């Protein structure tokens, strides 16, 4: 029997004193109903200051570490979206953005939402992200996704209607399949849009977001010292994802387009 899978955009509606803070924000996820705007949070002075150490950082590797796409829509989301140094961006902002840009738009989530019902999502140019600040301590690395990681390494990548295309038919793809498809759809979107690297103009770039926002990760992808293969979903598909460390492995795509089209075939088979 095929299991339950949304069929509008409403329907994903049915998928101490940092403790303290997290409690608010995962609150404000669990009351969102589609419809209403993104609650908007005042972050306070250490947020921001962590935010900012992890943008200023960042932005001194982007031009020499991300692929064009990236580097293209950064600067359209300083004029419009409120990227700066000593500014988180708000949620519903960027989803307006998007919204605008590709179609794509956002939902708060408390945290991790199953495979199946994160790429659900997708399919409805749905991102669920997150709303919190990683933990001061760290900057460089967190083992669990903040809105640092959805802002800074998601959403510019969104923004591209090709990148866009690429992660909806991955959702699409994903609906109502079998548990087997839906982890082999979600190992090749951790391996590309999480995790990514493409070739382009003969260079290897990142167009994973969970590079994109850890200041230590992006620089060991490119630093030569990692493992490299070229991303083919049939072999992709059987790798490990892994979440303490860094990857073990990277996978190198040679376009947008290319992945896509790679994609298309391995979704053929596992229907
Ligand atoms: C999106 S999916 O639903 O298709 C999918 C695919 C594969 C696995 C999972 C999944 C599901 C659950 Cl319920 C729990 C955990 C995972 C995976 O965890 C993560 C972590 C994850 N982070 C974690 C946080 C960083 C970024 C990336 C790493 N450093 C970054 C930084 O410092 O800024 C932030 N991203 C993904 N996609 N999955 C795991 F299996 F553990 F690897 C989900
Ligand atoms: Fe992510």
């Amino acid at each position: 029997t095929v299991p339950w899978f949304p069929k509008k955009i409403s329907d994903l509606d049915h998928c101490n004193v940092y403790r303290k803070r997290r409690k608010y924000f995962a609150d404000l996820a669990m009351n969102y109903k589609h419809g209403d705007p993104i609650p908007k949070v005042e972050f306070t002075e250490e947020e921001i200051k962590t935010w900012g150490t992890v943008f200023q950082e960042l932005n001194k590797l982007y031009p020499t570490h991300a692929c064009r796409e990236y580097l293209k829509n950064l600067p359209l989301l300083s004029k419009y979206c409120g990227y700066r140094e000593d500014n988180i961006p708000q949620l519903e902002d960027v989803s307006n953005f998007l919204k605008e840009r590709t179609g794509f738009s956002i939902r708060p989530v408390a945290g991790y939402l199953s495979p199946r019902d994160f790429l659900s999502g997708l399919a409805f140019r749905v991102f669920h992200c997150t709303q919190y600040v990683r933990h001061s301590s760290d900057p460089f690395y967190t083992p669990e996704p903040d809105t640092c990681h959805e802002l800074l390494g998601h959403v510019p990548l969104l923004a591209e209607p090709s990148f866009a295309q690429f992660s909806q038919e991955i959702g699409l793809a994903s609906l109502g399949a079998s548990e087997e498809a839906v982890q082999k759809l979600a190992t090749c979107y951790f391996f590309t849009v999480e995790f990514g690297l493409c070739k382009q103009d003969g260079q290897l770039r990142v167009f994973g977001a969970g590079l994109l926002s850890s200041i230590s990760e992006l620089k060991h992808a490119l630093s030569g010292h990692a493992k490299v293969k070229p991303f083919d979903p049939k072999i992709t598909c059987k790798q490990e994802c892994l979440i303490t460390t860094f990857q073990d492995v990277y996978f190198v795509s040679e376009s947008f387009e290319d992945a896509k089209e790679k994609m298309r075939e391995f979704t053929k088979t596992i229907k």
